[PDB]
């Protein structure tokens, strides 16, 4: 895809609600879509100023399948997406009743993607985790590839890890959707590896990194 | 609860998304609150006009538990919230991958209730019920009302009615909460009876009525 | 239906394992059908002897929707179906991750019903509410009856109750199957009141009693 | 562990329950725990006679954990679980309202292993996959293993290939656990190939083969 190239940018806008804590989040970020690597920095901002109000976690994958390393030959459902765009439906399952769906759309002009994302997290306990800002990241995953009805769906149960060292499970069902048809993949599996770094004492600046590898299995 | 009288109206404001396509909702309505009954009307904007594109029903019970009817003596948990405010957040789990939550804020001037609503769904099958506009609407129900941890908490196993006579299941989590303490109800449940009537083609204008009451148990 | 009478009389056998735990379980009861009430006593076995090693209450419900009062008019999918018999087959999801199926038979000679049936539980938290033996009881729930597929469904969320106040959350999904055709009725509810009395410390004796009432909704 | 040799047999027996079909099954198997691999043949005979009444497919993960190929290092949970033994418990939840439990315990002697377990299913839609044994096999599958409240638990959503094509979904829970305390990995994954293959027209005698490997991630 001589649309995608080796070196790409990021721009991200995303409008949020979280247990009823509106919020808006800014990020920009660069990666190599053929390495299967991405860094990015946001910047998040409250509806009435303050602290980020709940663990960043919860809104990091939302913020992208063309950084995932493919093997040349195999078709790249994401990668054949450009230029005309694709949107991704997410939905996520906590073991403790809180409860995530997330929607977002990309575009591509240049080497610039751009991102635009809706989050709503509603049912999360006050005192849990993710309310408490408790955890510190994700596991590395093992995300399963399956097509149905003419999409490609990604099956996942994640776990969040927490401050002391135990985890918090997430079940993430995703659809990704692409504008126009593609060639469709086998099923496969895409093996992950997301890092955040908190750059302030509220939570509000944060950078993301991910590592993805797709697997023939 | 002198603030809230024997008839009251009011107001609705909803920003929301399902399966990518962007949405606002306005609504009046009047209501008996002791009575518990309350009858409305909306109107759907789409972000690119057209006709409303997902069934209304999965709406519906997003657009105020102040129209229930309360034996005289139980503690009404909503009623005393007022004039304060209450929040809700509701989960809603379809048997067929679509999920949506959904949160709003109800507040109090006068006779006027304010009802501003986020709504967000996604992985809804392009063909199914919701999608494809074949729901007629709600089968009557019960919740049952539960505490835990300081707020009331309903839970009902729903079933969304389709065209052809089936039914479509829907599990229904929701946390009720207040701005301030009230006094705690015991256990108890809700029975409800929802009519959704379409009066325009698109679907875009309609009108709701809602008939509750408490059951102690 | 002369084939069921204004009192009955029934017999039980349970061949069951919880977290790996084998046991049996014997019971004999008496109830009224039309008036929806029953009661009976049951003795459990370990397989290793020993006090009962879970609660009881998991499996109350297990121990006959023909113990229910129905509006005479109303199609009773339950008497209609003997002297054939029926097959129940349900799930119980539990909220903290313990699950159990069970399915049993019911057959029918005399005044007799004879109630055989197999359960299974796993998962269960080893110091959770139901191998800890911390449970109460259920709480009066309102199960909602829907026909899906030819068979009559029963789903609800119930709350088993504990020792010091709090709810423990189990989903129940049920398929009620006769074995020959009957009157299929209109969805509608059933409402239960189940009581459970330890007859020893172990907890090894001990009797139970429902009422059940269905309602036209 | 100079318990588990390079070369291991295998015995089993399985009682079970399938939407109120009884039925028991009988194998036997030979395996190199160190290479992860493993072939058993089973005979399955149902209650009332007759050819297997449902796939066999939702019993074949059922038929042991030191078939793995652990990296030499890493604490091998499985392994250093013998001589004393280990036991198991499975949530089989699938994408229809078809729920299965599964629980086992596995004992050795010599070179031989000796599993015997317990199946219930309940649930499962009559035309569905699996009651019309339309399934092919499972998957390749990557199982995540973490710690639990001193417990491995084992979490995968799998997915069973249907004749012509599709795929069926199934949310496996798993605790594993040894009689005697081991040291404790730490979360990793294992990769899996499980094939079954019948070996007579109706699906009683089925061969199965598993190959699995740890991935320290």
């Amino acid at each position: 895809n001589k649309f995608i190239g080796d070196d790409m940018k990021m721009t991200y806008h995303m409008d949020g609600c979280v247990n009823g804590h509106y919020f808006t989040v800014k990020g920009e970020g660069n990666g190599k879509p053929y390495e299967g690597t991405q860094t990015s920095t946001f910047k998040v901002t409250m509806a009435n100023g303050g602290p980020l109000a709940f663990s960043f976690d919860i809104l990091s994958t939302v913020f992208n399948r063309c950084f995932t390393a493919y093997p040349t030959s195999m078709p790249d459902y994401f990668k054949q997406a450009f230029p005309d765009g694709m949107s991704y439906e997410r939905t996520f399952t906590y073991e403790d009743g809180g409860v995530a769906t997330a929607s977002w759309e990309i575009s591509l002009k240049g080497n610039c993607f751009e991102h635009k994302s809706t989050f709503h997290g509603v049912n999360f306990p006050a005192d849990g985790p993710v309310m408490a800002k408790k955890t510190t990241g994700w596991d590395p995953s093992f995300e399963k590839m399956t097509v149905c009805d003419g999409i490609l769906k990604g099956d996942v149960t994640a776990f969040l890890m927490l401050q002391g060292g135990g985890n918090y499970r997430c079940q993430f069902h995703t659809s990704y959707k692409t504008k126009k048809p593609v060639t469709m993949p086998p099923n496969h599996v895409v093996e992950h590896r997301i890092a955040r770094t908190d750059l302030d004492k509220g939570g509000n600046s944060v950078q993301l990194t991910e590592h993805a590898v797709a697997h023939i299995t």
